[PDB]
């Protein structure tokens, strides 16, 4: 089954190391209920400190294997609303043909669009049109995989403007515990990525990235602790002497809570210090 | 063991009903831990949604039965240190002496008070002398309950001043699942309040506040409803048309998860509107 992952997912491993065990100015929770009927439920809500923008959202799935459906309702506090049809392995195998849509009773704006996916050996493709009022946008992307080595193609296009707006390259190569991910987005942006789980505890990553119109350089350093199985603790460092640092602790399986700080350096009197608060409750 | 409450618990199940269930503009996270060796600790951390103002703290607790004492040890983010130690029945029964500390080591600035309480049937004493700038000054409460009937009165008197800056005068009377409380402080305020457990899910208190020196009044209506027994809701609304709402869950034995939010009537546009979370961790 070396079925390659999505373009979206190339380096995942490694940014998930960087970005989740974070919130960094906010307060966030997220709850997953199931009611009895099996149609399941997840109500998330975000705060930022500053802004003091609350956001909040109510998502309703329904599934159906034997069809292979998927049906989902979106409500959120910008009283825009929400649907999405998903219907995979039916028209053929492994096809997924997806129907998203938004519309908002206020501003009485309206979107859609419609997301195509083809998983297989070696192969993973997709290609999606976005229906919009500067419509439509055709994307398309696409993964080989052969023995850990990865390579993609991601590309986007504007039919009215019979202009292309994103332009990538990627070449991947995993060795089970390592992954090493580069990227070239436009020809301008020159990306890279290293993985590696060292330990059973121990998880570590490494960020670049650099453009020509400049000789501008950045990068990170992220690792990820394991203390025992309910607990976890993160940390980053970057060229801007920008400190991480996150705890995560599962309270009971299915709650878990998170809090995290952002300290710059250096600083005392004068710095942008972020505190971050993250619960998460699976019912 | 008709051994009163202390005059400020007078009218605590109805101060409870209005005030805890909510945590307008705050994230609150409070956990309780305990050690293997016996000392349990409790760690505070809230902040507000407006001034950005994080406050934390840690306090150490240990305990001697055998000798009625009681070590605490308090540390905040003001880097301001507490100590305080409580030696009860053992002077006297039932006696209880408290010396309480604090200090800055940024200021300088050190404060202290000598606490005592006396509890017995039918009376219920207390006298405090706190040390500070302005030194010292001498709080006395005294509180006496027969067949439901409840008497209060407190004081409070600067002794370098010369000057009494608290003159409080309390009556109560409670039947059971019925709480009735009023007071006079200073012969300016006027205070009454009233709870009442109507079901074994309804809870419901009644405040009222008025004052000499002007027609001015304040009252408002507050209620808790016990859902099952592992969620609770609690709603209430004054004069202002104020109307707070709160709904906390206990996920699990230990843990329990507050939302709140205040709303002001009448708006939309234009309104002080407030939200709050708050979580209390037991293990
Ligand atoms: C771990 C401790 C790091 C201290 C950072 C505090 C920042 C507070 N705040 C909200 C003002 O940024
Ligand atoms: C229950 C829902 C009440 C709505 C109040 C939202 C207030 C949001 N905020 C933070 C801006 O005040």
């Amino acid at each position: 089954m070396a079925v390659p992952p999505a373009y979206a997912d190339l380096g995942k491993s490694a940014k998930d190391i960087f970005n989740k065990g974070y919130g960094f100015g906010m307060v966030k929770l997220d709850v997953k209920t199931k009611s009895a009927s099996g149609v399941e439920f997840k109500t998330s809500g975000s705060s930022n400190t500053d802004t003091s923008k609350v956001v909040g959202s109510l998502e309703t799935k329904y599934k159906r294997s034997e069809y292979g459906l998927t049906f989902t309702e979106k409500w959120n506090t910008d009283n825009t609303l929400g649907t999405e049809i998903n219907i995979e392995d039916q028209i053929a195998k492994g096809l997924k043909l997806t129907f998203d849509t938004t519309f908002s009773p206020n501003t009485g704006k309206k979107s859609g669009k419609v997301k195509t996916a083809y998983k297989r050996e070696f192969v993973n493709l997709g290609c999606d049109v976005d229906f919009d009022f500067a419509g439509p946008t055709i994307h398309g992307a696409a993964v080989v995989g052969y023995e850990g080595w990865l390579a993609g193609y991601q590309m986007s296009f504007d039919t009215a403007k019979s202009k292309m707006t994103q332009n990538n390259f990627a070449v991947g190569y995993k060795t089970g515990d390592f992954q090493l991910h580069t990227n070239v987005n436009d020809g301008s942006e020159f990306g890279g990525s290293i993985y590696q789980k060292v330990s059973d505890k121990l998880e570590t990553a490494v960020n670049l990235a650099w453009t020509a119109g400049s000789n501008s350089t950045r990068f990170g350093i992220a690792a990820k602790y394991q203390l025992d199985k309910d607990a976890s603790i993160s940390a980053k460092v970057n060229n801007t002497s920008l400190v991480g640092v996150g705890y995560t602790q599962s309270l009971r399986p299915g709650i878990k809570l998170t809090l995290s700080a952002l300290v710059d350096g250096k600083s005392i009197n004068s710095g942008g210090h972020k505190l971050g608060l993250g619960l998460e409750l699976e019912a």
